[PDB]
């Protein structure tokens, strides 16, 4: 909408109160005009129609309790931006500023989220298994990055490519999570995963068996449910990738880490210029082997972790 920009504060899911960019004409909207070409977040009420209505507040205040899923999904997706833009120097998902939609309060008890193909959605949970997902800002970024991994390596949503376009928003889900540096992990949905438990995760990359997830291609899901297991295998990538950051000796194998910004480094240039709809585990091995040839060097120790990662979750 046209209006002038303002700055809003509220609460989000856990109760923390944060500052949010508006907009005033007669109301104030959940639109940010300082990024791009503009952030917008809706409120689906409880509906499947989307994107439902943009969300509209008579006094840029949002401390009401059917406020907090609104107010995070507008705010992470402003760090999810700002991460890409400032160390990627990316411009929105597309790379060209487009507009970044979310809606909140989609359907009943709808324990997830997803991007539509045009835009991010975000259940409320059911209160049990997850409580209103867009208070966490590493499935906010998985959300969002799904949008970026469509726009360049374009990644089949099923079998190993699938698995590799998980990996890919958990990966850059985490890092969104360590750039904002607020109770940075290495797991995934702790913020939003069951309220009644603490100390769990929907998913681990440090330890994706924790959660029954493999951690090595020999233990790789084959058969036919959830697209091909794509967050199921996915594990077996955010362990090679956690591996590069932070080393380990995995089945053996011992790796030499790297650090969180260049696996950041790797992991963007392979995902935007060597990856493919259809790429498999080992071609992604090539293409992160030969995305840190370009940065680092053939010789380079970072191109030797990248492959002592792969060997040890069992990836020629
Ligand atoms: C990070 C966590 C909390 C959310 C994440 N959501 P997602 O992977 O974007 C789904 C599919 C489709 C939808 C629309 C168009 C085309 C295709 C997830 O891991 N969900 C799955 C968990 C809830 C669990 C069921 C494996
Ligand atoms: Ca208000
Ligand atoms: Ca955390
Ligand atoms: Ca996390
Ligand atoms: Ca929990
Ligand atoms: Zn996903």
């Amino acid at each position: 909408i046209t209006g002038t920009s303002t700055v809003g504060v509220g609460r989000g899911v856990l109760g923390d109160q944060k500052n949010i960019n508006t907009t005033y004409s007669t109301y104030y909207y959940l639109q940010d005009n300082t990024r791009g070409n503009g952030i917008f977040t809706y409120d689906a009420k409880y509906r499947t129609t989307l994107p439902g209505s943009l969300w509209a507040d008579a006094d840029n205040q949002f401390f009401a309790s059917y406020d907090a899923p609104a107010v995070d999904a507008h705010y992470y997706a402003g760090v999810t931006y700002d991460y890409y833009k400032n160390v990627h120097n990316r411009l929105s998902y597309d790379g060209n500023n487009a507009a970044i939609r979310s809606s909140v309060h989609y359907s009943q008890g709808y324990n997830n989220a997803f991007w539509n193909g045009s835009q991010m959605v975000y259940g409320d949970g059911d209160g049990q298994t997850f409580i209103p997902l867009s208070g966490g800002i590493d499935v906010v970024a998985h959300e969002l990055t799904h949008a970026v991994t469509d726009y360049t390596a374009g990644l089949i949503y099923q079998n190993e490519s699938g698995a590799i376009n998980e990996a890919i928003s958990d990966i850059f889900g985490t890092l969104v999570e360590f750039y904002a540096n607020k109770n940075p992990d290495w797991e995934i949905g702790e913020d939003v995963y069951t309220p009644g438990i603490s100390g769990d995760s929907l998913r681990s990359m440090s330890d994706p068996a924790k959660y029954g997830d493999p951690d090595h291609y020999s233990k790789r899901y084959t058969g036919t449910q959830d697209n091909g297991g794509v967050h199921i295998n996915s594990g077996i990538i955010n362990k090679a990738a956690y591996l590069i950051s932070q080393g380990g000796t995995h089945y053996g194998v011992s790796v030499v880490g790297i650090g969180r910004d260049k696996l950041g480094k790797i992991f963007y240039r392979a995902l935007t210029q060597y990856l493919t709809p259809t790429s498999n585990f080992s071609q992604l091995r090539a293409a992160a082997v030969q995305s840190a040839t370009d940065l680092y060097g053939s010789t380079s120790q970072e191109v030797a972790s990248v492959k002592q990662a792969f060997d040890a979750v069992g990836v020629k």
